[PDB]
């Protein structure tokens, strides 16, 4: 029926009703350190969030996404890997039911408990919609999460999320900083992707960073209260909402350090 993370619906049966996930740049995958090619050319990173306006918080029954106002140039990426300017459109997280499991990249094979997308689209294409149709029109910033010291950053995240708890909820969620969520370097590995959840377009160029953020816990395990089921329908609670690593065909993973 409709696709989901369960046994009869998920990621090994979404094949069926979006064929490219098949595809020849699938994400995520498995993050081989040893095989990935230093590359001097790639350029430092420049995130500017100073001027991000947040605007609401949604359980989507996937996860929960934060979104920003994208209307101009406000919270932009550009640099690293990319050509142009890439606006902010929302974050979420994918998460596991235990701490060794969560994240959706690996690192030599190493799972976090979880792991923060931040979506941006190219503005060369005017809007998100077009910008998904293009093979360099979104940048996704992913960051690891593991568990050790909370993160006071995330604590407005975690505290809201009572009031989003099934499907289809929203608040309002306005004036967070998303800069309160990178970590102190912004090294990073880059390759050509896609969207992690159907419809698994292949318009992602892909940059995560190497530095993972702590979170605590309880932090976590706030997370793990949500649900993926819509007001007055059994509970189903919102855990492992990740897709396991996907064959890296003829791509290369290029470092920006050594
Ligand atoms: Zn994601």
């Amino acid at each position: 029926h409709h696709w989901g993370y369960g046994k009869h619906n998920g990621p090994e049966h979404w094949h069926k009703d979006f064929p490219i996930a098949k595809g020849e740049r699938q994400s995520p995958v498995d993050i081989d350190t040893h095989t990935a090619k230093y590359d001097p050319s790639l350029k430092p990173l420049s995130v500017s969030y100073d001027q991000a306006t947040s605007l609401r918080i949604l359980n989507n029954g996937h996860a929960f996404n934060v979104e920003f106002d994208d209307s101009q140039d406000k919270a932009v990426l550009k640099g690293g890997p990319l050509d142009g300017t890439y606006r902010l459109i929302q974050f979420h997280f994918h998460w596991g039911s235990l701490d060794g499991q969560g994240s959706e990249h690996t690192v030599d094979k190493k799972k976090y408990a979880a792991e923060l997308h931040l979506v941006h689209w190219n503005t060369k294409y005017g809007d998100f919609g077009k910008a998904v149709q293009q093979p360099d029109g979104l940048a996704v910033l992913g960051i690891f999460l593991k568990v050790g010291s909370a993160k006071p950053g995330l604590q407005k995240v975690v505290d809201v999320l009572d009031s989003i708890k099934t499907k289809g909820k929203s608040a309002d969620f306005t004036n967070f900083d998303p800069r309160g969520l990178l970590p102190e370097s912004l090294d990073y590995w880059t390759y050509p992707g896609s969207l992690t959840t159907p419809p698994l377009l292949e318009c992602v160029t892909w940059i995560v960073l190497k530095e993972p953020i702590s979170v605590s816990s309880e932090q976590v395990l706030k997370f793990r209260k949500l649900n993926f089921n819509g007001e007055g329908e059994p509970e189903e609670l919102m855990v492992d909402n990740w897709r396991p690593a996907q064959p890296l065909k003829n791509r290369q993973i290029k470092a920006s350090f050594k």
